[PDB]
């Protein structure tokens, strides 16, 4: 769909410019003459596949809207939706630039532990809200690009792109999440729950502070190998229940598991998050040496929280309420 700047829709919206594009269609900046404000309009492609998935996205956003609580305001507000020229159109509040752009603006050197903490608190609050029983919504595509600043002057954020999202027990796809942020349970082909978003968050928070993705796999086998470098071989009880365990691992006579090796990774569990964060060495690449709010003690709290978010076991992985009570968030 060609949308000229200046185009008027339904004596209500004046199209200004293209903000964004995706597999789903496009996002435009538009002026709403009724509310007298600028809005972001997500225009879904005129194809059955994209329409049907966007209808689920609208349903989940409307479900979230009807829950007025103090935890709901870290999610982008869907204002309304309509059909226009056979495109489902979703109208959101305007937000600012995304956390990938924030990292690109640091030349991928990362933001402070204090700004990382502010992001972590908001995102944990958002995940607590999605875990509301009557919602039980799995985002399924958390990544820096899907987290937007509310205002370029400020550190408030909201999550966008409920395009892949599903309620617990309403799974469609086995293959979900962006690979760098993909949970071990999804790599392993296991039935997934809200814990996959907490895995993504853990990955995201390390990257926000280092500037670089924690686990930058080139394909699923590389992804799982990069996870094993930092966290070791997944527990046997998980691998024993995983449809895809033998994509990555081999079981021995004594019920132990080991990596499948290919042609020539650091040995399992020897790429320590302790060294990635630079806990005892002035932070990532020693770039935070002597900076306020980047003490060893501050770093150890952060490391502890992240290792709880990166539990292989989705049963025992930290949940949003408990993440919010972690010492990392104490004054
Ligand atoms: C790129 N982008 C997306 Br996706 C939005 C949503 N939802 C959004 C938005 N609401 N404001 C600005 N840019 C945006």
């Amino acid at each position: 769909m060609i949308v000229k700047n200046g185009e008027k829709w339904m004596d209500r919206y004046e199209i200004d410019s293209l903000i964004g594009k995706g597999s789903f269609g496009q996002v435009v900046k538009a002026y709403d003459r009724v509310e007298q404000e600028w809005v972001a309009i997500k225009i879904i492609k005129n194809k059955k596949a994209f329409l049907n998935q966007a209808q689920i996205e609208v349903r989940l956003l409307e479900l979230m809207n009807k829950h007025d609580t103090e935890m709901k305001y870290y999610i982008v507000h869907l204002k309304r939706h309509f059909m226009f020229r056979n495109h489902l159109c979703l109208v959101f509040e305007m937000l600012s630039y995304n956390l990938y752009d924030l990292l690109r603006n640091t030349n991928f050197r990362g933001v402070s532990l204090n700004l990382t903490r502010k992001f972590a608190q908001q995102m944990c609050t958002a995940l607590l809200f999605l875990a509301t029983p009557e919602l039980s919504i799995i985002h399924c595509d958390l990544k820096p690009e899907n987290i937007l600043l509310c205002n370029p002057k400020r550190s408030a954020i909201k999550i966008v792109d409920f395009g892949s999202s599903c309620q617990l027990g309403q799974r469609i796809y086995q293959y979900i999440q962006s690979r760098f942020y993909r949970s071990p349970e999804v790599l392993l082909g296991m039935p997934y729950d809200l814990a996959i978003d907490m895995w993504s968050l853990g990955c995201i928070l390390v990257e926000m502070h280092t500037g670089e993705p924690l686990f930058s796999g080139a394909n699923e086998v590389d992804q799982m190998n990069k996870i094993v470098e930092v966290l070791g071989i997944p527990p046997a009880h998980i691998l024993d229940q995983a449809p895809k365990a033998r994509k990555f691992f081999e079981k021995l006579p004594d019920g132990t598991w080991n990596l499948k090796k290919t042609k020539d990774y650091k040995p399992p569990g020897t790429r320590k998050l302790h060294n990635i964060l630079g806990v005892e060495t002035g932070g990532p690449g020693g770039r935070r040496a002597g900076e306020s709010g980047h003490t060893v003690a501050d770093y150890l709290k952060f490391k502890d929280l992240i290792l709880r978010m990166l539990d292989y076991d989705p049963k025992t992985r930290i949940q949003p309420y408990y993440a919010l009570q972690h010492s990392f968030f104490k004054k």
